[PDB]
């Protein structure tokens, strides 16, 4: 009973968090095996920020300029390299707390947990969705750069995001663990357009199924729709078009509840057209799109 | 930038989670030092559930009937005692991962993080508020009993909640770590009334301050109110009466934003009376009461 915006347990990720300082800037690094991953903007200074020449800035840096501290102990840096927008600092000690891990590039609409950190120390954990426009609506302050996003399949941690930047609009931008930015963003202090965002339709439908599973069913109606009719409504309301692939991923929830995917789409159509009429669904007065169908199945079945 | 329902990092609590089996029932236990804490209903069977005689049920149990497993290794139980609604199983090994900890009994309206577990394994973490009526609106399934709620001050974990039960209404009830239920609840399979719940006024005000700090200010008006006028509105809308103690706790947020507490109360008064008019505050279409003024200060300043 109950449905919460649940994050993965952050323990395996806390054991990887380190502090990285270069010059006067301190941020977070991720220590996996004998490598420390961090945003390359750690090598910048305030004059360099509007358009840094990272190649030139890194050339003036030697292994001993990168101060990496894992809690109270200092790590010895024996190599440094820039891969896209990340720095990889080779250290002489493999992290004893390295969990089984993978680097993955998530798709827009997928969810993940963020372990927000400052000075290499964890402050909190929350569940995020990578927006269709490749931004995240996180909670990050100066010093949070290098905080990571991840998913956990039993004992394996799939790292998918590293935080780099806060856009002038207050939304966040970052990279995969190979330093490739999600979206069109560049690591510069420049105004950058995030694309038009949309609501993650498949996730809203998954959350409507979660609502039915947990007793909230007032929104179920006597109607049905087609993918084409629904997609006309989705276009008008800035929702992602629903495809047969999305319908297929909703199969387990459709089977559990006995509510056909197109019947659920018709409920969503009526909610989009008429609103909630002052009512709530799973304690929310808006349509929630931060739960994937996989998240709903996992939470609704207690996968550990 | 940004404001999220952030939970504490669960690492220190994951290292304490164990599985406890007695007879055919398996649930979660909390291993701190050489003691394993778990709900006493682990000793029950389906016939006993409508009104268990815990004293009699425990008498038929010996140390060897309590199977405690910490991951893959089995713990040796050398003592057992019932303290209120919890069982304390003395084990021969002190938990090497025991963090600095305290047992605390939280007040209604206070928040905490829950590490949901099944079979001694963590599945997820979320931030909760203890409702004014002493229930929690969690996400728990069969097997989650023994999952705990906590807060973290730097390196010290204050355990405040242990999950015991799901009421017929889908809301949750549990105890402090001395086995005292929060609320009038008893550990029996009986329909139990939770009191009339109210909205945590001080927390909504704290969240309105967080909204202003993060750029959402459309709700700020040209009005002010008094504690008495505001409390008349709070009574009508099932909000907790605001006291000078609540106003005092809002002092830091009032000082940061320069918005007097009574001016913020007037904004809340207008939102209660007129609604949101289809608008949102920090991505919510309802008034959020799960952030204390302490949570807002912590998140808004990046305390680790
Ligand atoms: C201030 C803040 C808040 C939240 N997250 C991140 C930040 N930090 C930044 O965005 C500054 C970085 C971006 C850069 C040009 C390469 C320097
Ligand atoms: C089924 C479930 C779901 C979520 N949380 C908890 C549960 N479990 C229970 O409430 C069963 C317990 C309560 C008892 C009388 C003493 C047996």
């Amino acid at each position: 009973s109950g449905f919460r915006k649940m994050a993965f347990p952050s323990g395996k990720v806390e054991g990887c968090m380190v502090q990285v300082t270069c010059g006067t800037t301190t941020l977070n690094g991720l220590w996996l095996d004998d490598v420390v991953y961090c945003p390359r903007h750690v090598i910048c200074t305030s004059e360099d920020m509007l358009n840094p020449n990272y190649e030139d800035l890194l050339i003036r840096k030697s292994n001993h300029n990168f101060l990496v501290q894992a809690g109270n102990v200092q790590l010895r840096v024996i190599g440094h390299s820039m891969q896209n927008c990340v720095l990889k600092l080779k250290v002489d000690t493999a992290n004893p707390k390295t969990p089984k891990y993978k680097f993955v590039r998530i798709q827009p609409g997928q969810t993940f947990s963020v372990l927000a950190c400052y000075n290499g120390s964890p402050s909190g954990v929350y569940q995020c969705a990578m927006r269709p426009n490749f931004t995240i609506k996180g909670s990050f302050l100066n010093g949070s750069c290098g905080s990571v996003g991840f998913n956990i399949d039993y004992d394996c941690v799939s790292f998918c995001y590293m935080h780099h930047m806060e856009l002038p609009t207050g939304v966040h931008a970052g990279t995969d663990l190979e330093g490739n930015f999600y979206g069109p963003f560049v690591d510069r202090q420049t105004a950058q357009a995030a694309g038009t965002d949309t609501t993650i339709t498949v996730n809203v439908l998954a959350w409507l199924y979660a609502a039915v599973i947990n007793g909230d069913r007032w929104f179920l109606n006597r109607f049905t729709t087609t993918l084409n009719d629904f997609n006309l409504v989705a276009m008008k309301y800035n929702y992602e078009p629903l495809t047969q692939d999305h319908v297929d991923i909703l199969g387990p929830l459709s089977a559990q509840t006995g509510i056909a995917v197109l019947d659920m789409c018709a409920s969503l159509k009526e909610l989009l057209q008429n609103g909630m009429n002052g009512r709530t669904i799973l304690g929310s007065a808006l349509l929630e799109d931060e739960f994937t169908p996989f998240d709903v199945v996992r939470q609704c079945s207690g996968v550990t």
